[PDB]
């Protein structure tokens, strides 16, 4: 959906993409209500690949429709500086977020954050999307702390391309999808246990200062992340499940979605910690 810029208004710069700036902003179309969202822009100097790999995250966001998913509310292309506007989501990045409010939020809370991610993962599960990135810092956080998926884009990693999308996130990646690239949605449901390991930890860095090979090498010779800080035994017990070795054990995101729902239905559950 292209959106008149005259109906558009940027209030703040607010981050740094790939590409350019991230902004809040206020849209304001005829008939409807103003509402605020987050403005992506592309400016001068960058090719025309550049400029469609930049677009490429607004068509894939506009394939979607989910309360767990980033919304995309449309883009300026028939003008300067090109832009990409969503939904505003007030508390940013879930890692940094939680890094900021270290301890601050309850289990509870923190598992319903788990069920949102978990809930948009089941989401593109089923319309067959692969994430390929899934990891607390491309998780936003609005104001009631409905957590949603963002970071959409279909180039592959640059370990795929020519022997001469950027490169794998070795942290977050199932290791038959380092060993053979193939990324699935059981792929994913790996990367969505580091997610619930990040969360968690309040946000800390999964493998703390271990390099990529070390992480690589500890994986395939069975070493799995311990329980954080005060962490349920239940929660660390589905993260385990989410990183078995093998990719037809792990939980779909159903069954991802299921057990947290349980967890939250029956508090006390939550109550065993090592
Ligand atoms: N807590 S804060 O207000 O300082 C803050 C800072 C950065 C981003 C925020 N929200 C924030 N909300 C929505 C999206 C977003 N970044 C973003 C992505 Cl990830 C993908 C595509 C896109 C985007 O903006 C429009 O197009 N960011 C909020
Ligand atoms: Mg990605
Ligand atoms: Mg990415
Ligand atoms: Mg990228
Ligand atoms: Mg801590």
């Amino acid at each position: 959906k292209e959106i008149d810029v005259s109906y558009v208004k940027i209030e703040e710069v607010i981050g740094a993409g790939e590409f350019g700036e991230v902004c809040r902003g206020r849209l304001k179309a005829p008939g409807k209500k103003e509402s605020c969202v987050a403005i992506k822009t592309l400016k001068g100097g960058y090719t025309e690949r550049q400029r469609r790999e930049f677009l490429s995250e607004a068509s894939i966001m506009g394939q979607f429709e989910h309360p767990n998913i980033i919304r995309l509310e449309g883009v300026v292309t028939n003008s300067m500086p090109v832009m990409i506007l969503t939904e505003f989501m007030e508390n940013g990045a879930l890692d940094s977020f939680l890094r900021l409010n270290d301890g601050q939020f309850t289990v509870i809370q923190l598992v319903g954050m788990l069920r949102g991610i978990a809930s948009g993962m089941r989401y593109l599960a089923e319309m067959s999307y692969v994430h390929r990135d899934l990891a607390a810092r491309n998780i936003l956080v609005n104001s009631n702390l409905v957590c949603k998926v963002s970071d959409f884009g279909l180039s592959r990693f640059l370990e795929e391309n020519s022997s001469d999308g950027g490169k794998i996130p070795i942290r977050w990646t199932a290791p038959e999808a380092i060993a053979f690239r193939k990324f699935t949605s059981a792929s994913d449901a790996w990367s969505y246990g580091i997610v619930m390991w990040e969360v968690m930890s309040f946000g800390e860095r999964p493998y703390w200062d271990m390099s990529n090979q070390d992480v690589i090498n500890a994986i395939e010779q069975d070493y799995r992340l311990p329980p954080p800080p005060d962490c349920p035994t239940s929660l660390h017990q589905l993260m385990l499940d989410c990183w078995q070795k093998d990719r037809n054990a792990r939980p779909r995101f159903p069954q991802v979605v299921s057990a947290l729902d349980k967890m939250i239905r029956n508090p006390a559950s939550l109550k065993i910690v090592a």
